[PDB]
């Protein structure tokens, strides 16, 4: 059961900032049980695309993640940027709103009036969020196991305790993150998790935004987060070596992986 669609992969058809789909977005008029939203969908898949909901952290709204949008879409994906109901919403909170926008893009494919009808395959769901937002990710992962893919940037959860995760789950980190330091957070919620493949790229010298909108790595961040989601939401052996493999990149200061085949 694999979803193979666009050309066959290559290092720098990842890295550019444009997958080879065109990309057109539009605001959630009437959001359901979440803040507001923008949906980012390709025009020209040629095949129904997962759906992935992003969530910010906290104080912060979709531009600290909305790079993602067009990026993941580009390569086959309708992906859900987030506000929260409240910017000061905690990480279970947050992981309640994620699976809520997945429910209305669900419900948006369903609907004839609206740009992404018929365009999703809701069997086909990742998560992604920053700082709470990426703690809200990895509560999303265990309490949904039939999630296919995880992908949180420098994940806070007031427990590390992650060790029912089945879902595939890379974890961006930032090295000299002082919000949710590596050695407390990240780290720790990474060490838990024995049940699923799984990944860390750390970045080196990154503060706490270094995956955010405006960060300088968005070529390497980018290839990752496309590559983990292509290789697990559509089970595509075409990325089996972009998504497992040590980018061996001096912008990584530590990269770790298992359960994770070339």
């Amino acid at each position: 059961g694999s979803h193979m669609r666009g050309p066959n992969p290559t290092a720098a058809s990842l890295e550019a900032s444009a997958g080879p789909f065109t990309v057109r977005s539009f605001t959630v008029s009437r959001p359901s049980g979440y803040g507001a939203g923008t949906v980012y969908y390709p025009t020209n898949a040629g095949g129904t695309v997962g759906a992935i909901a992003i969530v910010p952290g906290y104080t912060a709204r979709q531009s600290s993640i909305k790079w993602w949008g067009p990026r993941l879409a580009s390569h086959g994906f309708v992906v859900i940027t987030i506000d929260t109901n409240s910017t000061l919403d905690q990480p279970s909170s947050r992981s309640s709103q994620q699976m809520a926008a997945l429910r209305q893009v669900a419900s948006l494919n369903g609907t004839s009036s609206s740009p992404i009808y018929g365009k999703v395959d809701t069997a086909r769901m990742g998560v992604m969020g920053w700082s709470m937002g990426g703690g809200g990710s990895l509560i999303s992962a265990a309490n949904n196991p039939s999630l296919k893919a995880a992908a949180p940037q420098a994940p806070w959860d007031s427990s590390t305790n992650f060790s029912s995760v089945t879902v595939p789950t890379l974890i961006f980190a930032c090295e000299n993150d002082s919000i949710a330091p590596v050695n407390s957070s990240a780290l720790p919620i990474y060490d838990s998790m024995s049940r699923n493949a799984k990944q860390f790229l750390e970045i080196n010298g990154g503060s706490h935004s270094c995956a955010n909108s405006g960060n300088s790595d968005q070529a390497l961040i980018g290839k990752k987060g496309v590559a983990w989601m292509k290789r697990f939401m559509d089970n595509d052996t075409r990325y089996s070596t972009f998504a497992c493999e040590n980018p061996n990149s001096t912008r990584v200061s530590d990269f770790r992986t298992a359960n994770c085949s070339l």
